[PDB]
């Protein structure tokens, strides 16, 4: 028979109507282990947004494989599924040019204060108090770190040079033929540049700290489009309280959705609630890729984007 | 020292730099009416925005009208020409910025980040969820640039890195260049998704994006002005949003600046942005040290730095 699907919680729509192509769905209101019921012992794979809790994922033995929605799959136990011999695939490269106009995006915001230059005509304050004021910051002149590259860093530096800036990132290991700036340490590629664009695509928790911040300097921009843990977020609010940097454009939290108050009250500071991959166009291509690693999973045995811990091929 | 009048307001750059060779005159606004007896030796002109033919022709000694911007549609250059007045501008400095602006408000429309924004700090991630994800996307688009310029190219040269394919519009094609032409603004509102309008040069483009360049321009359509106000049928744009012949739109320019239109105010798929586009402390101080340095230049050496193609004078002393 059709091989039985859980969704647990909130998927996009385009997911649940194109797995009736190949399986029966099964739905559960929250990702949550006690909703599970005893005629849910035959699921074979799960499909998921954001976090799949282990007992969930353990409460399955037939459990085969996790379809993630999203390039990112720290909501996902991949050492403990790896373990069980249970395959996790993600969704790179469909939303590789989206994430890439999303942080060029937030960073021109950060910079330049359209949202703010936005508001400001819309309150009705260009008729009677006058021009919005003129940004202190701006791209021109500046230089660029990535902390991390992948396909997406790749994706944003390409952007950044036609913009003119120099590029230099920072990962454990080079990449040879490049021609971008390497620099071993995070806090040397800090002393170096003047804009610290946060990817991480290896443990980087709390690397931004208030040292990196420090060397980052007084015209120092952060731009945080990869992990809400990787940026020390005590250290961020007093540097940019001391005007120890210049500004911060933030996609990602640590505890999402809630943001700490104390980010919401800097005028130099732009915030988005997660939306790097989040039009229409790039979900229904997450959507797909999601469905079609399931079906080719099931029709093949082999998933189209298994994630690097899980390079398995079925067994039945 | 040479006299500099300085009418109405202007960047503080500017007032600080004119000592180093000149006597400042100011008035608060740029009115005839303000100008005193002792102002008859004035010399030069610094000015943003509006200088009215009055004021300008009041001073019988003045040899320099010395604009602050590229665009110097406040100055009549004709009439300058005629009395043997020199005008400067100041482009090229504020070229990749205003690129920037323009990248940056084509990403916001598509993408809706401000109101993203909004949405977080108003408290609706946590209360509602999810913002909704943007009809719109850059993915996929194709770009019809309605103009050229320096400015254009910055901008094509920009979009290139993201993946879109350009197409311009201009009266005479470029030779070696890699976009395709189009002879008819209409042409290529057919071919393309996205219009940016940009219309640097001298020829008209009153309200030639009109109600069938945008019907053209389709349902998927986008229109991004950074060019003239005047040059977009105020009337034919509203009308399409409200119907939905087109799918979105970004302006950073008005007919009737700081004025801008009720209706336009009122649509969720509208960026609106007040003049921006240069509006960078560095760029204008660049800007600002330009329209000192023509001055200079022109007191000095005879020749300004950045004169307006109509007036390529030199000075008679």
């Amino acid at each position: 028979s059709r091989p039985r699907i859980l969704v647990p919680g909130k998927i996009n729509p385009r997911v649940l109507e194109r797995l009736p192509e190949m399986f029966e769905t099964v739905r559960i209101e929250r990702a949550d282990a006690a909703l599970v019921t005893a005629d849910m012992r035959d699921v074979s794979g799960i499909a998921v947004s954001g976090k799949l809790p282990v007992p969930l994922m353990d409460a399955f033995p037939s459990l085969e494989i996790v379809a993630n929605f999203g390039v990112g799959y720290d909501g996902v136990d991949v050492s403990r599924a790896a373990a069980r011999g249970i395959v996790v695939t993600n969704t790179p490269d469909v939303l590789t040019e989206e994430v890439a106009d999303t942080a060029i995006g937030l960073l021109l915001n950060t910079l330049r204060l359209l949202p703010q230059a936005e508001q400001w005509l819309r309150q009705g304050r260009w008729v009677r108090e006058g021009a919005f004021p003129l940004s202190p910051l701006s791209l021109r002149g500046r230089t660029v770190g990535l902390f991390g590259l992948g396909r997406i860093g790749l994706a944003i530096a390409r952007r950044l040079e036609a913009f003119g800036v120099s590029i230099a990132y920072h990962t454990r290991t080079p990449r040879e033929g490049l021609g971008f700036t390497y620099h071993p340490t995070l806090v040397g590629m800090a002393e170096a540049v003047d804009t610290l664009i946060v990817i991480v695509p290896a443990s980087t928790l709390k690397a931004v700290n208030a040292d990196v911040l420090s060397a980052l300097g007084p015209k120092g921009v952060l731009i945080n489009v990869g992990r809400g843990s990787t940026v020390d977020e005590a250290a961020l609010v007093t540097a940019l309280q001391n005007g120890t940097i210049a500004g911060a454009g933030l996609d990602v939290f640590e505890n999402e959705p809630n943001v700490p108050e104390a980010l919401l009250s800097f005028p130099n500071v732009s915030l988005l609630p997660h939306v790097a991959s989040a039009s229409v166009v790039t979900r229904n291509a997450m959507s797909d890729l999601v469905v079609d690693n399931l079906k080719a999973w099931f029709s093949t045995g082999e998933a189209l984007t298994p994630v690097a811990e899980t390079p398995f091929r079925r067994r039945a």
